[PDB]
């Protein structure tokens, strides 16, 4: 049983006594603050709602159970339980805060209000910043749709290209990472930030979460295929990689499967065993079928530009109507190993100048998709913005001396569209003198309710590429 | 509720279909792969075992939930129902597999087996590398663990140096990372590692796992203090950071307090706020309670160094015997912003030139510490290494012609001390021979009950570093 009052970072049990005396509200906002990654897709939140914040969140348990942690964590007694009880008997155990936030799945440049929370009981003053823990954690979804939609447009880009359409975009980029995040929870999440933009995964934990927390018309929102791992390949022997091989493609003769060939000579398993011993097997394939060649191993590019190479002599290839090369519609490959958004762009550009299609190829992404990022990639950060002390408004923020680019918003915040169509934050309150037309956050949360939620669909929909859009 | 039917790389689903007819025995491994991090930590296998694999965990209608999204998520039939409907009925859901593992909290050199797994009943040959996915999440509090070790030595070095002693060194790199993980699960998993190492923490999270899963004599693993952020100085308004810093320590008074002194200008708090508008505060305090200047901004070191520069000419600094400069003791400071271990290493040796001592400062790491590692940092990798197929045992293996830092080892493996004390992974079964003394694996899973388990204070004990033993 998950306990918000144990949800925290330990300092925070202390800041009730410190606010200014009589301070009836405070007012904080998220942003991936200004400092590549221009634009963020907002995600992830209404997760965090559903899972963590909503409903009856406080019980006489979890009080008792927070108060006997932190008397020996403190080694001291300073521990609100009074904040709490207050919570449990006014509100039967539900969060007084409202939160407003842009719509999931929006594309935002950095620097604007992404959502705001406040207490909307005064007693409640020291509660908007008690969540602040739980409620940064959204970085890491942002972060990981953000950084998969900038691989997305990478891929868009080269297909676009080499190709003359974007067939197939969707499924370009798979996601590989189930044993190379941090636990099953973000699995689930990072999988499903990676949905927003993609429709290929192997982290099955990222379709649950999604079907729980926010929907699809479609049965499942990704897809795989039949493979092979290193251990159905070397457990035939050193010997008989020829027989896992037959074996494998034999069994699934009549839907795609990936095997992967480098277990022991990547270059000779393409150039004999599938080029020659097995070739018979691979010909006669149909084109919703493909044997997909999967190299794992040496230098990235160099490895996918030699096996490309090494099929491209053993079987028939196309020059397609933009002049780039293309194999067969039975044979295929991806690049499973050591792919981020850097070697991503290296392997496609270093394709294009040898004149092969993307067609040609799909990627597999692990740890570079969801587990090599940080807070620190976007700056997404919770500030306290603005409070009422004494029945007085006050715009506050930080401005530290050796650092600007962590200067905080000050005042009540707006997210507001502008002449031109763009995105503007107005700061202090002045989306008030309707300038700059309609708040465009929406109320999201709402005295332990969710007032507000999106579809995977609509996320989709508002995650899309412009070159998407057309 | 969790469904291990559904807690594996997609592309496992299929895998029964590929392996060599006949086989009847498949037996993997895990290692922290050798090429800097010359030896790991072992801990998180106890969490994993008791939370994921033990007891019941196939049910009629988990099965029924795996048939349908698979149906759907590979557009075909290629679900295993037989296999999991076997384990169901045979074995009342439990797993029938055998790991072996090198007790938690032990340090391991690079390349040496950890764990092992094999299936125990033939109709589950499929099964040991099922759970390679979710066995192999053990990468990540192995990795927080050696990662907050090999700072632990770092600031013992570097203690022991400028002060003579390594007091306060269990309290002197804090954990700050709960904001900056990935999810709850996350948070902690990444405290309770950090936790094998030191008592520091803020991420909560990690007290709660510890207590379910491993247990201590003491109350709680770790521990904090009051402390200030920057909404609670700031919401006073710009004109009254005075008046926050004031009204702070007062009600923190015979307490350790941290404020963060960087929200407008942390040089003019140092020198005109805490160093004279509000010295008498603080040098009234107890050696019990001191204030803790915490700056969160510019270049951890050159900032480390002018507070500790301004604060020296404004409160008594004494030379201990090592001839380094001392705070006094009611004023101490801590550096929570930037900190990894590169960074760790250069603001302790940049203090260490500037003859300040190790004692004047703490530590907090929030993203540096549980959330910047992957699992390439030590190589943790799954592997399978013995097969049997037609009743003869295999050694198996990759070894791939463009890198051999990826080849796996061969054969049924053992840990063992050698001649000199130090560890050697034995292959191809030779433990067998007993030459090399007494497997250093122990079982601690069979056939879905936990069978040996440690305590926090055990582990705690195996991952001491030498200059404390
Ligand atoms: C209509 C079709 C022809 C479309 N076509 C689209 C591109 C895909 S793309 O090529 C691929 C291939 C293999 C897989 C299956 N999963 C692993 O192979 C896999 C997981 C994994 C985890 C960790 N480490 C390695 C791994 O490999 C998943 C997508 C193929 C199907
Ligand atoms: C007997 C005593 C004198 C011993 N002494 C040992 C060194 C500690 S060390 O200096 C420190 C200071 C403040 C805190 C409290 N936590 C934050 O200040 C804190 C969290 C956090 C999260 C994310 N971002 C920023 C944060 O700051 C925790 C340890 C102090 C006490």
């Amino acid at each position: 049983e998950f306990n918000i009052l144990l949800a925290t970072d330990s300092y925070k049990v202390t800041h009730y006594k410190q606010y200014p005396p009589n301070t009836s509200k405070v007012y904080s906002y998220f942003e991936c603050r200004e400092k590549k990654y221009e634009e963020t897709v907002f995600y992830g939140l209404q997760y965090i709602l559903n899972k963590y914040l909503k409903g009856k969140v406080v019980t006489k348990e979890k009080i008792q159970e927070a108060k006997d942690v932190y008397k020996e964590h403190f080694q001291d007694d300073v521990f609100n339980e009074k904040g709490w009880n207050y919570i449990l008997e006014k509100y039967d155990g539900h969060l007084p805060i409202e939160i407003k936030a842009v719509p999931e799945g929006f594309v935002i440049p950095r620097g604007n209000v992404l959502f705001t929370v406040e207490n909307t009981d005064p007693e409640c003053y020291w509660l908007t910043n008690w969540i602040e823990t739980i409620l940064v954690q959204s970085w890491y979804p942002i972060t990981v749709a953000t950084n998969s939609r900038e691989q997305k447009k990478i891929l868009a880009k080269y297909l676009l290209e080499t190709s003359g359409n974007l067939d197939g975009l969707e499924y370009k980029l798979h996601d590989f990472g189930y044993r190379g995040v941090s636990s099953q929870e973000t699995a689930g999440i990072g999988a499903s930030a990676h949905l927003v933009n993609f429709k290929g995964t192997d982290t099955v934990a990222g379709l649950a979460l999604i079907k729980k927390y926010y929907g699809t018309k479609d049965p499942v929102p990704g897809y795989s295929v039949p493979a092979a791992e290193h251990s159905t390949i070397t457990a035939w022997g050193k010997d008989h990689e020829k027989d896992a091989f037959e074996h494998i493609v034999t069994q699934f003769s009549s839907v795609p499967v990936s095997v992967v060939s480098d277990s022991y000579d990547i270059y000779n398993a393409c150039e004999k065993i599938w080029g020659e011993d097995l070739r018979h097997l691979i010909v006669s394939r149909s084109t919703q079928a493909p044997l997909i060649i999967r190299p794992d191993s040496g230098n990235p590019l160099d490895t996918v530009l030699k096996v490309l190479e090494i099929l491209g002599k053993k079987f028939p290839v196309t020059e397609n109507s933009k002049g780039y090369k293309l194999l067969p519609p039975y044979l295929r490959v991806i690049q499973g190993d050591g792919v981020d958004i850097n070697t991503l762009q290296e392997i496609v550009e270093g394709m294009k100048q040898k004149m092969w299609s993307i067609e040609n190829i799909a990627f597999g992404s692990g740890g570079g998709l969801l587990q090599k990022l940080t807070r620190d990639l976007l700056n997404c950060s919770f500030k306290c913005s603005y409070v009422v002390t004494n029945g007085l408004g006050i715009n506050v923020f930080k401005d530290p001396v050796a650092d600007p680019n962590k200067r905080s918003k000050k005042g009540r915040l707006s997210l507001h569209r502008t002449p031109a169509g763009n995105f503007v934050t107005l700061e202090e309150g002045k989306g008030d003198l309707e300038e700059y037309g309609q708040d465009l956050l929406h109320t999201v949360f709402k005295n332990g309710k969710v007032t507000k939620s999106y579809s995977f669909d609509e996320i989709r929909k508002n995650a899309q590429l412009n070159i998407e859009l057309e």
